[PDB]
């Protein structure tokens, strides 16, 4: 059952894709649920179509939706407090805020619960443990998405005892959990916008681990600096730790000793501890960071009881998750055909990792060119690491840098796309123009080239494109 506080629930901004999962899962919990949303989408259709009252545009009016008044309000992070009226109307009658990870914490209560957290990674290796967990015939509570904006975002009402979730960490999202499994991917000095430091980033993660029920698990990679790290700092406190990585060890619960790329898709020999001999993995999704996001998955699903050798099978089946190296499409065929591809990266260990493995899905091709469009995502964030993105960059055979994507902060002076084109030592060219840059691309392109749309803004609408402009130019 529901607690009392969710019973009726009403939700500022109902049409966001985390959003509308929390409000589905609450709909088919036995809830009722009403809302508001500024902008009309299907997922907002959706919701009506499920017996949610949503309103367009905003109004204390909203309040009186529900029968007896909400119970609860639940705002999206872009809501503004005393300026939106509705949250102005709530707090006048004493309705209680909140936030969506409140929400979702007392949505996973009575399951066993398995949280996946990190730099980035998170909605890859949350949907990885989803599927593994489903191809064993379970059928888990879930809410995936976060990281990759609303691509991967996705959640369900399962008929089990689990429920995965992704825990973003840069909001301080994490202390509101309370995993019976935590997964690590990752702990790197990025997203500290919200901290000031980079120890504060890291006590947040200690206090994260903190927050495991004891007898509970921390799944970590620790080829990761700060993974390792916090991988000993919990080994001293006495919490079950399971170690993965390439790096092998006295500790280490799954162990990567070998991985390569071929044609249909990778194959990678791991090693298992003996309480979990050396197996084959094989992968649908490309990129050697994948096989640590496997191993991952695989560590937090056996931990839970799944058997380790079918949920390898389970692994073999993903295909992989919106804007992760995700196919967008194809001009010509076989040979001297060129494949165009949409990543999410933003970060510079994120780019090295997608340029690295779009470069071994093309060196096993027989020929063919690298090309990148990056599209830098802060302000601050690109006048911080400039140097960092152009030297990532430098892993491709051609690049194009379009300008810096706004995303509601606040433009800085001197600071521009160019600031990364800077450090660029590879071939490149500095595109502006969001117009121009799908034609330029086609024209730079040569038979069996691999282009990627990399970036966390509008670059993933360049993808079908770039598609066009090459299609046209097939004369
Ligand atoms: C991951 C992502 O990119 N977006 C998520 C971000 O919200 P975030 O605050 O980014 O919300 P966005 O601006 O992206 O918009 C998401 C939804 O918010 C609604 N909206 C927004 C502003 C506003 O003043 N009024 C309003 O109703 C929009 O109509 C939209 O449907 O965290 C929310 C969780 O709390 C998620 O549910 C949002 O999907
Ligand atoms: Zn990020």
């Amino acid at each position: 059952q529901l607690p009392p506080d969710l019973r009726r629930v009403h939700m500022v901004g109902i049409g966001g894709a985390g959003m509308s999962g929390i409000a589905r899962i609450l709909l088919d919990r036995g809830g009722l649920v009403s809302g508001s949303d500024a902008k009309e989408s299907r997922g907002v259709h959706a919701l009506r179509a499920r017996g949610a009252l949503i309103r367009i545009g905003h109004d204390a009016s909203s309040l009186d939706l529900l029968p007896g008044g909400a119970t609860a309000v639940v705002t999206t992070h872009a809501a503004i407090p005393k300026t939106n009226p509705e949250l102005v109307e709530a707090r006048r009658r004493g309705i209680p805020v909140v936030l969506r990870p409140a929400v979702l914490a007392k949505l996973m209560a009575g399951r066993t619960t398995l949280m996946v957290t990190g730099t980035h990674g998170k909605t890859t290796t949350t949907s990885m443990l989803i599927v593994a967990l489903q191809h064993c015939g379970l059928d888990p509570s879930f809410a995936v998405g976060g990281e990759l904006g609303e691509a991967g975002t996705n959640a369900h009402h399962g008929s089990g005892d689990c429920f995965v979730a992704e825990a973003d960490e840069s909001d301080g999202s994490l202390l509101q959990y309370t995993p019976h499994v935590a997964v690590i991917t990752n702990i790197e000095s990025d997203h500290l916008d919200f901290y000031g430091s980079v120890e504060a980033y890291v006590a947040v993660f200690d206090s994260f681990v903190e927050r495991i029920v004891p007898g509970g698990a921390l799944v970590v990679c620790t080829d990761d600096p700060g993974g390792a790290a916090l991988a000993q700092r919990a080994t001293e406190l006495g919490i079950r730790v399971l170690r993965y990585g390439s790096v092998p060890g006295e500790t280490m619960a799954a162990t990567l000793v070998s991985w390569q790329q071929q044609g249909v898709g990778a194959v990678a020999h791991i090693r298992l501890a003996s309480e979990l001999g050396p197996r084959v993995m094989r992968l649908s999704v490309p990129g050697r960071h994948m096989a640590l996001n496997a191993l991952g998955a695989l560590l937090a699903a056996v931990q839970i009881g799944a058997p380790a050798d079918e949920v390898l099978d389970g692994l073999a089946g993903f295909e992989g998750v919106r804007r992760r190296f995700e196919l967008v499409g194809t001009c010509g065929v076989g040979k001297a055909s060129v494949r165009v591809f949409d990543d999410y990266a933003h970060h510079p260990t994120e780019i090295s990792a997608t340029l690295a493995a779009a470069r071994m899905v093309l060196e096993q091709g027989d020929g063919g060119r690298c090309m990148v469009v990056f599209q830098p995502h802060l302000y601050s964030r690109t006048k911080a690491f400039a140097a960092e993105f152009g030297r990532a960059l430098n892993a491709a055979d051609e690049v194009f840098v379009l300008d810096v994507y706004g995303a509601r902060e606040q433009p800085l002076a001197g600071v521009s796309g160019a600031s990364v084109a800077e450090h660029v030592t590879v071939p490149m060219r500095y595109v502006p123009d969001f117009s121009a840059v799908a034609q330029q691309v086609a024209a730079a392109a040569s038979p069996g080239d691999v282009i990627v749309t990399m970036g966390a803004g509008d670059v993933t609408l360049l993808g079908p494109e770039i598609l066009t402009a090459l299609r046209v130019r097939a004369n």
